[PDB]
């Protein structure tokens, strides 16, 4: 037993960004610029084998597959092996983080890789990520799930591996999920003693060229809402905080910043308009107030679903990011296809 | 509903190439190479999906897949998603070009890369290709049908899509055909106000090393022939131009080459001869005869088919490109197995 | 007809190296790193089609597909297209070398790339590799079954095609087997009139950068044993020569090496334990002997099958490589999991 899967998504989208540093024509607006894109097709192949007494295996393979014909390679979206039973389900490759699974509750958008902090909620999703690892996902009590993650010292580093000279990059990631009547509420984090960060606050490779290492490296996500009946509502907090652990003046130091996010939708029978708002409090970078990190977004479009498995995509975003003169505006738009199979 | 589909194809051909310029030993002859090389081997998934009153959802993923190993990429061949129905057929994702499609009646031979000049007709088939966009094709209507493909200005450069300060490269592309009784005539073609050209004539990205920006190019193609009762018979003939767009003391100035092509086979039971011939009259270059560009070629050859999906192939040519001294002659030969599944 | 396979393959393994070169603390021991990591998953597609008399037409795709997403591209494991008949089978494309073949009844552990020397018997496998080439497969006549396999001079080489001045690097590969009641001896090697070798002894592809040309290189193999009533026995005996072939002062001279390996198992229900050795004798090096190259490993493991597709591994081994000073000792462990599809 064996199954093959993925989905088709690709669009037009159209764009311009209001930035005074970099665009000096008409009050710092750029042009509008009108694309083709792939919103992130998928293709992939699963399967499962009985192993007797309440004991199945399970594997997965799946790859970025773009229409456009970008993407290349085996396995770089989630693709594991491993076994569920009464006990739960436990499995180790290339995992979802426990964080990136919350993620489904937080950005229900799609669009092309260019347009993800503006017609979707891509900024809050800048925790999210794949990490090779090992995974725990105890069954369902009483309206409670549970995940347990971890990665590796060895494989979030690998040159290190017999010379341990450089603090372990190796991160636990827990999440806890309640639901009832179409009510959910779930808390999904990560926690990592030492990784490393670009300027975007999301995490890098160690020893990346622009690259600062960070200590006591913590991420909190809670996201509650309401699902059935047509209809959906969802709200979500996130906290995300380290010190300062780049040789210098200012290691040691804390930064942190605040993220909420907010969408509801209402299905009328094929239609399913829906949107979003997003805000980022000022950041604190090496203890000092940076309001360069904080923003502001909302989304607003509709899915009209031909079939259970065939959809069409409308959306629109206004993103504003910083404050005062540094500060950059971005708006989009888009209509688009989704098939999965 | 989705299938998986492709063709495996491989082969051995000799080949041998006299150059003055570069070959120095009895002649201008070189040694005669003798290779196992894949023909373009390629596998994909395609799949639809009735979507109620007339109209049908298509989507498609090709990879080219060499059996020698030396591919990689999702969707590098013609990879999409559209929609079908009453009105014709709708697609968008890497798209073959309306020209490329014509191709079909145009070159029927199988080789590996490094002999599709001499052992298929590869030179006219310089202006086909693959390009990101959207392409209608209405039904067949009285034995017409139609094709109208455009590429967008920020999908044929990117670099560009903010600030445009680069000509657009934005292109069409449109076909007709008429078919009736095993009688068909199509004519294809495209324009581009502006573009790049290597020295082999063939488009490349903008800002590609060696490459030549042209204004007006335009691509022409008209192939009419007869395909039934065991017989096939089919001429084709083609004309490209633009003018210089390299900033210089030559900028403004025309290029243009007519090319022409024939192939004709008989289908005794399961063994088909075939032979084509083509030639490329002497080309305008900064509106200077040139005729580096100047050819003629001459293949001949038969398949065996095993099956319907089976074949044997069997083939030889002979190429010469230029005139005098600059001049450069190849022949090859091979044998080799198509497998379609 | 066409099917879908592969296997998954992936489990936790513990290593750590002694060498006092490389690593200075503690008597020259390096530190413990333990990995998740990909045991060799692939994934391929294969078909067949009767073609009528005896014959049927056969090819296959297949691609190293690593669970942990770090593999890409098509075809780079065996994939090929031939025919099958009465006369036997012939196969063209990435073929799997006679020896490399032979390699099933020398080294049956499973285990990440970096311990296919210490949790497998690596070092005796480095002459098995696949090669662009044309292959023949005889039937089995009273036990008997043999294999001739070549790889050509343009593609063992493709810059050389028209200008054959480096020495042709084609060589010849054949196998003979025979197998009885359980009993069963085959011999496989290959020839190579010119090659090139990295100082692993392994063979790299002509002007990679420390790569040592050699002529008359010759690599013999014969294993035989038992494996029927829960019962495996394995010995295998392997035989490396060749003359350097690198301009300067110790062109000529001979390499050889000698390398045994053993290997036993007992099916007690669905646990299957099994014990390995293998040793690398002196090796002389431009005429002169060599224990740099001399070593000697154990691996011992076993395999729980939880049904014939799925089996739980586990396994150690220890090796160590040259004598004295400049001796490296490597000790590892691993637990894992194998699915195949
Ligand atoms: O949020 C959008 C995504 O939803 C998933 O369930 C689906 O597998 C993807 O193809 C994509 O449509
Ligand atoms: O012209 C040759 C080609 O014909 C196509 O129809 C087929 O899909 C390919 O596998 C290749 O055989
Ligand atoms: O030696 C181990 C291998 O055995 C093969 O037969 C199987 O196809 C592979 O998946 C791997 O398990
Ligand atoms: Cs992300
Ligand atoms: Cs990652
Ligand atoms: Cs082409
Ligand atoms: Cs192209
Ligand atoms: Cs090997
Ligand atoms: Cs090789």
């Amino acid at each position: 037993q064996v199954t093959l899967y993925g989905t088709i998504k690709a669009g037009v989208e159209v764009s311009r960004v209001k930035d005074a540093g970099t665009y000096k024509a008409q009050g710092g607006k750029s042009k509008t610029a009108t694309q083709i894109a792939d919103f992130g097709s998928k293709i992939g192949f699963k399967g499962q084998e009985d192993l007797g007494n309440g004991m199945k295996a399970i594997w997965q393979l799946e790859q970025k597959a773009s229409i456009a014909g970008t993407n290349s390679g085996w396995g770089n979206r989630q693709s594991f092996i491993g076994l569920k039973g009464g006990f739960g389900t436990v499995r180790a490759g290339n995992l979802n983080t426990v964080l990136k699974d919350s993620g489904d509750n937080v950005n229900a958008w799609e669009s092309g890789s260019n347009t993800e902090d503006v017609l979707g909620l891509g900024t809050i999703g800048r925790v999210e990520s794949r990490e090779i690892s090992v995974r725990y996902d105890s069954p369902v009590f009483a309206g409670f799930s549970g995940s347990v993650q971890y990665v590796p010292r060895d494989n979030a580093n690998d040159v290190d591996k017999y010379k341990h000279t450089k603090s372990s990059r190796e991160s636990y990631h827990a999440g806890l999920k309640y639901e009832n009547a179409g009510f959910f509420g779930q808390y999904a984090g990560s926690f990592a003693k030492y990784a490393d960060l670009n300027t975007d606050a999301e995490r890098v490779a160690v020893n990346t060229a622009n690259a600062h290492p960070v200590k006591d490296y913590q991420v909190h996500r809670v996201v509650a809402g309401y699902d059935a009946n047509d209809l959906y509502v969802s709200v979500a907090g996130q906290y995300e905080a380290a010190k300062n652990n780049e040789v210098g003046s200012i290691k040691g130091k804390k930064h942190e910043q605040t993220q909420v996010a907010a969408t509801a939708a209402y299905r009328f029978g094929n239609v399913t308009p829906r949107v979003s708002y997003a805000h980022g409090f000022k950041a604190k970078v090496n203890g000092v107030k940076d309001a360069n990190y904080q923003y502001d977004q909302v989304i607003v479009g509709a899915d009209y679903d031909f079939s259970k498995r065939t959809s069409a995509l409308v959306s629109a975003g206004w993103l504003k990011q910083g404050k005062g003169a540094g500060k950059v505006e971005q708006t989009a738009s888009m209509v688009g296809l989704r098939h999965k199979f």
